């Protein structure tokens, strides 16, 4: 009887539109040392129908030590596709699914592992469900294919004191580095986040009537290439604080009047997934 404050299961989800291409459904949670396996469903039928026809079934299996992935369509299981489950009986679970036009991309802790080719219509998805031996912690979907470099406006309060810019991004396998810039009005950038590969740092500055200042960096640099990540900037009273896959990575004291942040840009040798400003 855990509680029901975070995702109850069996989580029944019903999405808003229907799951596109450029769109990633994150699902995360803890397992028992007595967990044998849950599930993760992309459902369909608007009328609540509890196993009516499912594009894609993931199955971890602890007892199995494999992840199942099956589709069920015309009121029948299909053949089923396994691939090893980097397991681990008891604790943390992050699995990503992100749609493309012709198959389905699951990471697991970041980490790409499977392409599921779609065997019925990705448009059939209209709901998900997640049960079993698992306590969900969090859920998310969102997002798209966006362009890099990226460059754009924020909303009208911007990143405002009280406020967190979540962006989820993947550092390119071969990449070096990339950045991310949060601006103001004219030009001038309240804060750079550079993370570079080849320094083994992640550099912090700001941009001030074209001239950089004082660089911080040296830190964990919790960051690989190839795998994915979710980096947080929250917007507080004296400083940024820097998140980095759930850590606090840095904190970063305003040299710019926080208040019309409203400037985006990420460039470099990466790929983002999913922005939300929170």
């Amino acid at each position: 009887m855990a509680t029901e404050t975070n995702y109850p299961v069996p989580y029944r989800s019903k999405l808003t539109e229907p799951f596109e291409p450029g769109q990633t459904l994150i699902i995360k949670g803890k397992t028992a040392e007595d967990s044998v396996r849950f599930t993760i469903n992309l459902h369909n039928t608007s009328a609540d129908f509890s196993g009516n026809d499912v594009p894609l079934h993931i199955s971890v299996r602890f007892d199995e030590g494999k992840i199942v992935f099956n589709t069920f369509s015309k009121g029948e299981w299909g053949k089923e596709e396994r691939k090893s489950n980097p397991y681990k009986k008891g604790d943390d679970i992050d699995i990503r699914i992100r749609a493309h036009d012709s198959k389905f991309s699951i990471s697991v802790d970041q980490k790409e592992v499977k392409e599921y080719e779609h065997r019925v219509p990705l448009s059939s998805v209209t709901h998900f469900s997640v049960d079993g031996d698992i306590l969900i912690t969090y859920i998310h979907w969102g997002g798209k294919y966006y362009p890099v470099p990226y460059e754009s406006g924020l909303a009208g309060d911007g990143l405002a004191p009280g406020k967190s810019l979540l962006i989820f991004a993947t550092p390119e396998k071969k990449g070096k580095r990339f950045h991310i810039n949060l601006l103001k009005k004219n030009g001038d950038i309240a804060l750079h986040f550079n993370p570079r590969f080849d320094e083994k740092a992640i550099v912090r500055n700001s941009l001030i009537s074209g001239e950089w200042g004082n660089e911080e960096r040296e830190g964990k640099n919790p960051l690989e290439k190839g795998i994915g990540c979710d980096l947080e900037f929250r917007n507080e009273e004296y400083a940024f604080q820097i998140y980095v896959d759930g850590e606090r990575f840095a904190t970063y004291a305003h040299r710019l009047d926080p208040h019309d942040i409203n400037g985006l840009q990420i460039g470099g040798d990466v790929e983002v997934t999913g922005i939300q400003m929170v």
